[PDB]
This record gives structure tokens, C-alpha cells and sequence, in this order.
């Protein structure tokens, strides 16, 4: 039947009951095109769905948007329709010094900066993923020759004060994180995003399936840019290492 | 010069310091049209922008995506690049009974149910509108000939289980929001929604002014289904409003 | 029928509906004189209780002494006997180095410091005024011919520490408290009072209508404690304010 | 020289490094008299302070209101100016069916449901009474010929919700006190009062002595309602208790 | 009815009401060897257990192991078993200079540093001593010519960064205890320890007696091995003395 | 490698370059898994600690009891790493809370809901209490070649093993109302188990450039009232300890 908001019924995704789930929606297609007969389903907001196939298998391609709160609900509908593995895919921003762009990182915990994990479980429960997913993810970047991090990320509500930027309008950081970054830097935390707090718990406590997987495409401990082919590179890379995940994870 | 995620210029915004700021990124050309001159600006993930013209002074329409992180990168980024005043369209689910379909709701306060807003001010700190925005908000709203509601919003970082819904996957709503629907009707909370704890506290603690205003499309009490029509009126008559408030904040 | 502290019954209040809530006992009969036939009810321990005609309409004008605690009596006491609308008036220390002694402050939201909100809302629910009677309080403010601030209040369960003090015998600020008074400053917070937080949560979350407005007796950015010699014309002029706010809120 | 709030200087004490802190200010006299050459010092809002002598020795007797946060700035405004030992004497609602109207309570440590004790310790920090006051309350209260009970009181900023009181306008009570009483009683919490907490935190935190002693003058558990002549004895003798406690604090 | 941790019955006590607690579980026979007829009853794990007779009356000594939860587990067994009285003892740092080497300190409130007393009690309840028990173990401690102090005691789930130790591994404390020594220094606070907030909120809780003292053996601030064998020597005959004190 | 820790009462040079540990609860189980290995030596006993090294594939592993809780635990996890120990194998017993797990059965903890205290004194609350993945990848490999059934999951850890669980039969019938209803909670999230050190061991570790991970036998399920066998709670810390060296000699490699 077809769901609030991602305008899709139990029928258009043909038997899938695993997702990929990128955060922006003009990735969607590009991930679905690297999978078989690749179909549109909707788009409406910030949720762009496709359907595709993988060694015969129906997969969905869904985005998620920015933050904990609208890919709660992607990740609801999309399990009121019968999925059950969440895929998580992105590019992400380093803040150890060891970690280079190109890498990439495997979530084995978050940090949870995020409200909408409160909203499934309580803070004291760990936001982790499923342990298939987050060997699927390591055999995928691992096999794609890349050097891969497993570690914890730091997932935050906000892109500014939460991830203690002080370039910005006010200049202003919070109290609660004003010497955070480094704090977290300290404890070993790989770097930050926005999404897999709220993505981790949520699934870890509703007895679905989830992991996450990033490229690294800037790292905020170093000075020099990065030139356009690695950061191209790098994305191309963090979708065909998601989908080999995929791969791996279907019965 | 160009801001991270919206990819627009101060230059591109002519001067504007009021932004309306609407969920739903297909919502941003049908409010500039009801100004003059309205001019598509950028597109990137939800973040849809236009500029426009009201009684000769620039306005900028932005989309804010769902949520709390969406919201607060956009908001961040206008007032980079000069806006100081954000007006908040949306429609809503009331939960109290003398609430019908077709009245409008301007928000005296939000219950802080996100995360983001602790990323801007600790949980002691009232998610308040700025006066003459909800002022403003009231009279455009009476203007319109529909029933007006002052009072406070119960903002929530899920649409499910922290609105206390139990037709879900899980069909389970975590301890923290058991019997929470009903502890907020008592309270005398209107609506819910999932932008405005977030928006009112980032603003009220930057030096930023603003308000929330939305027309009401469901009522969680009411068994009763409301006309199509109605819907239609109401989703028009929210945006008048809002563009009429925001000719009220130029004067 | 009499109430447990306040010691006056339903029929002492001759039909009001809206009381005059200064903190001093000795304040009371100062208020009930700026109105017609002023009558003296009772008084025990912080409680001092009088009735007053206002545009031929019945107003108790009743003392709440220092605090949410004794505060939140009052209340509780005088809506039990029938009264639904209360106006805060008192004395505030400002923040703001633009905001000056003599000027009046009327709140629009509280950070609450305190702890009697919470036996009435959690912590996420706003210390919001009621929408009519901050207006009523800011339209007497203007009219009078003050300077006045529509803004946010820190509202103090403390004097001392909770408002950053340090010329005290210890000397010493909590953890909690250090730093504190600059960082409301960089919010935008208006100013230090202690009632406002308990009183207006309180009232938000039972049907009650509430606001505050306070004159400003002292600046924080260059002194800790008030001298004696501006308070006087300070309270004459709030408390016009206050009965002209109450004048615009009869029915 | 002058304190703010009690309006007395240093030499207005006359040497006295202990007070007799009652909550109304009508009992400040009626405590001063038990002693010698009692004298009226002043009376502010809630604030009557008188000095006398006990064996030879000069005391303060000074009002703190209702709540922690008019306690808060008496005991502070007396620290200033000398005062070092603080002995609180009060009323008190007792929750145990043993404990009998007439009764007598020692705190040995109080349940923070307040929030001023914050203020001063975070809420880890025990709210315990200096020992050699609490064994000096116990002797005087025995030696009077009352039943005397040492234990834990609970100590809230409200008098209605925060004591789990229905019989009120709203007739709610929060989430957190909704089952406290029968909480506090399961765990052998003796009584309520409304100052302790604040009290006894503040000065186990600043190196001030302090306790508290106080008369039962209702039971929650029982239906029957307290004799006249009771009651008037119980206040006559707390207050001889208090006295008698102080002449054990003295050298 | 064995309980599941200590291995022992409610015969084995006796019809003993009152256990002493070191954390020390070689210092069990020490405590008990101070009494009459003193008798092993078990060992498992960090709990080990005797029996003695004071005034010809049964007492338990019961080791707890370092920490609350190792010390919830015995106090409830011994609860089950018929003990309502618990006398902690042990020696102890303290942090104000005042407090010397050879100095008791009787506990007369702990600040929760701790998770086991929110498994009791949330965290607004006092971690206080029963009266009589304190009453009981100053007069003892007095009595033996010690200078006693009572006071707050700050109870902490670790040794190392939860008492603001830097010499460490990582030489890192968390945010919520970088500066807090101080902070509890000039709180009048005087010792450190690890299992007064886990005992003290759960018996206050939960209908049981007890108390702590300790002998300072050194001070984070500023002793001869004479001085400091007395010290602990002198720690559990003071225990032994304010068990004696109960007994009723 | 001459100075001595302050409660384990060992020196660096005791552990003969030993950079990984196995840390059992029971000082009683240290030399039973001990001599698993070669040339297993005591080195030290005080409090609940008792230390044994011993060598694996020709390496030095030290063996050393935490005692019962987050506290003692952290204590010896921190002495160890002053001696230069990087890597910690946690081997215990469980309380499974899901009905499909058995009695001697193995669960590996993917992550642990942190009822502790002393995880809070290295990292706050939003912090995951989360193993190093290598560790916990062992120790699956580890458990499955023993032909045990073996689960990946959420473990609860509790500061007590009363309340904390909500175990009624106790002395006051009464469970705190933090935890009322606790026990379905946790089992309506899929966790696993109870025990009573993870979440301080792993929050400790992952926040402080440490490996870890917990591999634990069950000996009692929740969900099944059935009074524990002593042949069968033998055999499952036989086993329990076999996993635990096989984890270790993965990780040397
Ligand atoms: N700097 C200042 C000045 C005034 N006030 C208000 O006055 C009363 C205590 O003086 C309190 O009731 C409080 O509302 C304050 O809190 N802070
Ligand atoms: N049942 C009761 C009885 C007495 N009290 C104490 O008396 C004052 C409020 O009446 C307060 O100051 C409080 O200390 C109370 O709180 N609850
Ligand atoms: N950034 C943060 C540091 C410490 N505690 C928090 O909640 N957040
Ligand atoms: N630095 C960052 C890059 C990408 N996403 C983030 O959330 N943060
Ligand atoms: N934090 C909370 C959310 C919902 N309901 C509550 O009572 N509290
Ligand atoms: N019921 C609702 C309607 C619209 N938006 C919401 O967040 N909730
Ligand atoms: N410094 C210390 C001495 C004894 N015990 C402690 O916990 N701490
Ligand atoms: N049920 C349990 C068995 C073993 N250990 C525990 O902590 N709990
Ligand atoms: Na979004
Ligand atoms: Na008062
Ligand atoms: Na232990």
C-alpha cells in the first residue's frame, strides 16, 4: 500500500527487502545504474526511489535527505513495505590525521549527537550496526583495493556548532561542544556525518539490518585540497563498493 | 563567497534579509510567485532557492528539507550571506479537538522534541519565537478570514513514534513518549511537527528573528476524513498568509 | 472554602478573574491603591492579599515572595478560588549593555534555572507567556512612554550563583554557573529575574494565562548589586505598566 | 556594609556566628523571646531578622520564606556578615503510618527535589546536615519529651505536584511525581518539606554547619484530623527545641 | 537456600544481624580474629566470608571487593541471609590538607560518583548513613584517640580518571572530571574512595543499617611504615568497637 | 619494566613483552585458562586480582582476573596497559534475555547498552560502547570452529545483578523505576544478554586507543525457569575458555 511519504506501494519494489540509502537524491539514479533494469518509482521532497535488479534480485535505491529526522521516516516506510537490510552510502570528512582522501571508512559505532535515536531507544543503547552488514562493507571497500578504516564516527545533528565549526554566522559554539573535536579526536572517533546515529539505533533496536560506509573526500586536520579527479574518483568508488556490499548480503 | 551547501552568493540575493522557508523544495516557486520578479537562484539536495521581490525589497524562498539538521544548515547559510529574519510556512496535525481543518496555528512556543536545538542552546532554553514575527504571523493570519490558534507546538525529530503513532513496523513507541500524545493535549499543545524547536532556539540564540505558521490538514482526534478541497484551500491560504506576514516584517 | 496559605476564600475575591502578582508583601497595597476601592483580604507569612476595582471590575492583587516555590502557591491557591489570568511584575538586573537602568523588559520566553517548572512540564516544554497578555504588557510598556525589550529572561532558582555572582562569601560559582552570565549575553538574553520560569510553565501547562514585566534596577556588564536610590522611581513606573496591562486584558 | 535583601550591617549582629532560621516570618519573634535581650533588627519582604543572646552569646533569628530561593540569599546575606552555623526549624507533612502528628523529624539527608541545591553542587553532591547539628537537634528533641525520628526527608520546590497532591485546579501531576509518594515510602523517606534540600546543600558546599528540625503537623496515610491543642503544643515545642539545640552548638 | 555468589546458608551465620565489609578479602580473617570463636565459612571470587562471636553474639565479616557492583551483590545476600546492619571499613587518601596520616573519617554523606546507588535510588536521594551507625563508629574511632573527621566522602566507579589521576596510560580524564578534585576540595569534601555511594544509597533505600569509616593512610595533598601498619591495625579494632556499639 | 603497578603487583619485565590479555571475572578461572597455553607461570595474587603469563604460538599473553563490575575491571585494564598491553579478551559468563538462545550457548557483543557507571568516567553517554572489530571477528571465527552456536549481538551491562536486571527475589522485592519493565524492553530491542563489565570494558578501550571484545558462555536463560545444571555450567566454561585462547592465537596472526 502506498506510504505517507515516499509514494510507493509493496508491489512497486517486487519482492525487494534490501535498500541502499544515500543521503542525496541525484544519487539515486547513479547508484540504481549500476544495478540491472534500473526503474524510477517517485519522487517527492527529499526522496528520490528507484528499483533495481542484482544477480536477479530486486533491490531499492532510496534517499534519505540530511539528518536522523527524514531518514527515520524512509527507513519506517520502507519497512512497512518489507525491507529489512538498510545500506548506508556517502562521502565523509576525516578528522584523524592518519586517515587520507580515498579512504574509507566502515561505522563499527556512533557517537550519538542526534535526537532522533532517542526517539527508538535510550542513550545508554549503542548505536551499532548489524555485524553482516558490517562485514559485507569491509569485504566490499577492502576488495575495491581501497585502505579501509573500522571505527567510530561522530553523527551530529548539526553540520556547523555540532561538528565544533566556529566559521560561521554567530562564531558561537554551545557549551556542550566547544572543545569537542578534539575531545573526540582523543578518543580515537574517525570523523563526522549527519545520519548514522539515528540510522544504527533505530534498526539495532527494531530488528532491522544496517550499516554504513563512506569515502573520504577531505579531512579537517590538513591543509592541502584535494585535486577534482580524487574527489570524483572517491564517489565512484563509495557507490560500486556499497552495491558489492549488497552483493554480499542477498540469500 | 559561496556557501557549502546551497550554492548561492550574497550578491545572488540583491540585498534580501527575510527568507521564507518552507519545507517542501516544490513549494519554493509556488510562494515567489506571489511576489513579483521571482527568479530560480539554486538546486542542490532538498535545498531549493529562489529570490523574489515584495514591495520593492529582495526576499529569498528556501527550502528547509525534514527536520531539525536540514533546517539549521539552510538557516545557517542565509545568515551568512545577510538574511536576519526566517518565516516558517508549513501545514500540521492538531491534537486538540476545537482545532479544525482550515485553521491556522502561529506558535507561542515549541516542546523541544529534536536534537538539533541542543546544538545552539541547552534544553533550559525557550524555543520562542521573535514578538513581532508572531505578531505579524497573527495578523496576516486573522486578515485571511480563517481562525487563528496562539500557542505551543509539541516539535518532534520523528514522525512516528516520538508523535506517539503505533501504526508502525514495530508497532512499539519507546518509554520516553508512552502516553506522551495525551501528557501534551493536557498541557494544552496544539500540533505537532518537526522544524520549529530547532528553528526557534537557533534563532532566538543568534540574534536572528523568528516565527512558524501553518494551516492545519489533519486532526489526530477526529475520525472524520476532510474534503479534498479543503486540503487544496488551506495549503493556498498558508502561503498568503506567510508572504503577507513577511510584507508586515518590511514595513 | 479557604485556601492553605493564602487564607482567603472564593467570595474574598468578589467574581475576579485576573490578579497582580508583585513579589513583595509590602508592594500589594501600593498596586491595589493605583485602582478604585482597594480592600485589604489577609495576610500570612510572604502572602499578603487585596482586592481592587478596576473599570468596575474585581482584581486581587497578591504577593508570591522570592522564587518559584512560593510562587507556584500563590498560583495553585488563587486558581483554585477562580482566577485565570496572572501578571508578574518586578525588578530585573539586565545583561544587555544596550538595555539600561529604568528600562522595562517584557518577557517572551524564560531559560529556566529553576526548579519548579519541572513539577509541572519537563524540561523540553517551553516558559512561554500567554500570547494576549504579553501583548497587553507590551502595548501599557510603550504607551507609559518607557523604553522597553521584547525578549529572553534567565529566570534563577539562585540570587547569587545561578545569576554568576561572585562578590559572595565563597566566592565560588558551580560548574554549571561558570561562564554562565556571558553566554546568555552572547544568546541574547535579556536579563536575571526568578520567578518568570516557574511561573509561566506553570501556567502554559494548565489552562492558566500568564506574563511578566519587569524594570531594570541594574546592568550586569558593570555592577553586581543594586543601589537603593534608582529602585524607587524604577518600581513606581512598573507598576503603572503593570495595572494599565491588566486594564487592557478585562473583558 | 548593608546587605541587599535583609537591609542589616555586621555590627547589627554583634558578634553572632549562628542563626535560628525559621520559614515564617511571624515565628521570628516568637523564637527571639526564648532567649535574651531580644531585639528587632528589620523586616524585608520576607526577611524579619531580631538578634538575642543564648548564655551570652550573641544569635541571629532570621526568616527565610517558602522554598530554596528565598533561603538561599538569608543564608548567603548572613555568611557575609559573620554567621557560620545555620539551624533550620519548620512544619512538615510526614509520609510513614509510625510517624504520628506531634512527632519530631532530624533530616540526616535530603531527596533534592529542588532546584537552588543545583545551584551551589551538581546532584551528585549529598544534601547532609553537619553531624554535630544533627546530634545536638536529636538531644534537644529527646530531652524535650518528644518522639523523635531521624531520617530522610524529601525536600520539593512545589508544595502541590512535587508532594503528589490530586486535589488541586488541574488535578494532574507530572510524569516524574506521578507515584512518588508511594516511591519515597517504599524507600523509608520519613517526610515533605520544602527547604532542606536547598539548605543543607548550599552549606555542606561552602563550609557552613547546618540542620534541620521539624514538627509533624499532618499525616498523609492517616484520615484523621490533627487535635487543636496538638498542634499548638507541637509549634511551641519545636521552637524550644531549636533553642535548646542552638545552646549545644554554643562552646 | 544458598545464595548465588557467597556459598553460604542462613545456618552458617548463626542468626548473625550485623556483617563487618572490608573490600580486602585477605583482611577478612584479620576483622575476624579480633572476636571470639572466629570460623571460615567460604570463599568465591572477591567474597570471603567468617564468622566470630562479639559479646556472644554472631557477627558476619564479609569482603566486598573493590566497587559498588561487586558490593551490591554481597550486601543483598547478606540481606537474604538475615543481615540488616553493615559496617564498612577501610583506609583510605584524603584531599584536604587539614586531614593528617593516622586521622579516622566517618562518612556522613557521599557524593554519587558511581552507577550502582541509580540501580537503588535515582540520583536526587541522599547516599547517607543510618545515625546510629555513624553515631556508633565516631564514638568508636573517638575513643581510640584517633582525630576524627566526619564529612562527604566522594565515591568513584574508578581509581584513576574519576579521581582526577593523570599519571596514566593515556594521561586523558574526561570533561566531567577535569578540574573536579579541585572542585571538590573546595567543597569541604574530604576523601576519595569506591564503594560508600553504591552502600550507603542502597541500604538507605532498602530498610538495612549502614555506615563507613576509614583510616588515612595518605593525602593527595601532601608517613613511616610504624605509623601506617598502625593505621590499619587501628582501622578495624575501631570497626570491631562501633560493631560492639550496635549489638543490642 | 621495573616499576610495579599499584594493585596488580606486577613489572612490565613479569609479563615478558606480553602486549595482549585474556581477562576472566574469577580469579579462580585465571590459571584454567592459563594452562591452555604454554609455560603457564603465577605471577602475582591481591584482591580479586590474580595475574598468570603464559605463551601462545611462541608470544607472550598475560591472563588476569577483573573481578565483578565496571570498577575492578577498569582498574586492571588500566595497569595492564601501563605495562604495555594493547589487547583485552574478555571471557565470562551470560544471562540470555531472548528465548531462541541456549544454555551453553556463545554470544559475541557487537555492543552494549551501558547501565554502568564507570564507561561514563572515559567517555559521555553518547560514546558507543563498541568492541574493536578485529577482536570481535575473532572471536565469532573462534566460537563457530568449536561447533558452538554462537550469536553477534546487543549485550545489556549492568552496574548490579539484582535490580539492574529486574530480579524481583531479592531481599526487597522492589525494582527502582528506572528499571521496571527494563527486562522486556531490552528483549522487545533484540538484546541478547545481561552481564556485568562490557559496557565499561569496551567504552574504556574504544575511547582510549584499546582493543577489545567479549565473547561470554550462557548459563541461564531468562525466558526458561530451569534451576542450572552443574555438568552442563562445567561444560560451558570448558568451552567458554577454549574459544577465548582460540580468539587470542587468532589475534597474534
Ligand atoms: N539583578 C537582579 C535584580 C532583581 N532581581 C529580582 O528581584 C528579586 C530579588 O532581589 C527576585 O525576585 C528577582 O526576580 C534579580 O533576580 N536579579
Ligand atoms: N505536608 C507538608 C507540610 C508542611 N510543609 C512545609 O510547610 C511550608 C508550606 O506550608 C513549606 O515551607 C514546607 O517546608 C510541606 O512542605 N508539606
Ligand atoms: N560534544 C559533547 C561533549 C560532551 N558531552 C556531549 O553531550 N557532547
Ligand atoms: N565535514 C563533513 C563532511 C561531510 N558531511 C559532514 O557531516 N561533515
Ligand atoms: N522527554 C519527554 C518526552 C516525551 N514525554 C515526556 O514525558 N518526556
Ligand atoms: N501529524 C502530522 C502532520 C504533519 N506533520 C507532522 O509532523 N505531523
Ligand atoms: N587514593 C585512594 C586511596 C584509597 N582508595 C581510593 O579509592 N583512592
Ligand atoms: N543472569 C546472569 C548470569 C550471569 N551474569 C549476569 O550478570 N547475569
Ligand atoms: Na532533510
Ligand atoms: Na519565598
Ligand atoms: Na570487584
Amino acid at each position: 500500500k502506498t506510504v505517507f511519504h515516499l509514494g510507493v506501494t509493496e508491489a512497486d519494489l517486487n519482492g525487494a527487502t534490501l535498500a541502499i540509502i544515500p543521503g542525496d537524491p541525484a544519487r539515486v539514479q547513479k547508484i540504481a545504474e549500476l544495478m540491472d533494469n534500473p526503474v524510477f518509482l517517485a519522487s517527492h521532497r527529499e526522496y528520490t526511489v528507484y528499483r533495481a535488479e542484482l544477480d536477479g534480485q530486486s533491490v531499492v535505491v532510496c534517499s534519505t535527505g540530511i539528518g536522523g529526522p527524514s531518514t527515520s521516516i524512509a527507513v519506517e516506510e520502507l519497512a512497512q513495505l518489507g525491507v529489512r537490510t538498510f545500506l548506508r552510502v556517502g562521502t565523509t570528512g576525516a578528522i584523524q590525521p592518519h586517515v587520507n582522501v580515498g579512504d574509507m571508512i566502515v561505522t563499527t559505532g556512533s557517537v550519538r549527537l542526534d535526537g532522533a535515536s532517542l526517539h527508538f531507544a535510550p542513550m545508554e543503547f549503542p548505536a551499532v550496526p548489524d555485524f553482516d552488514v558490517a562485514t559485507a562493507m569491509k569485504a566490499a571497500a577492502q576488495e575495491s583495493g581501497a585502505t579501509v578504516h573500522m571505527g567510530v564516527t561522530a553523527s551530529s545533528d548539526t553540520f556547523y556548532p555540532g561538528q565544533e565549526r566556529y566559521d560561521t554566522f554567530t562564531g558561537r559554539v554551545v557549551r556542550r561542544f566547544q572543545g569537542s573535536m578534539k575531545e573526540w579526536q582523543d578518543m580515537g572517533v574517525l570523523n563526522f556525518e549527519m545520519e548514522s546515529a539515528t540510522l544504527l539505533t533505530m534498526c539495532a533496536s527494531s530488528g532491522l539490518k544496517a550499516g554504513c560506509v563512506a569515502g573520504v573526500i577531505i579531512n579537517r586536520t590538513q591543509k592541502e585540497i584535494p585535486d577534482h579527479a580524487t574527489l570524483k574518483e572517491t564517489e565512484a568508488r563509495s557507490i560500486k563498493v556499497v552495491v558489492e556490499a549488497a552483493r554480499k548480503m542477498l540469500k
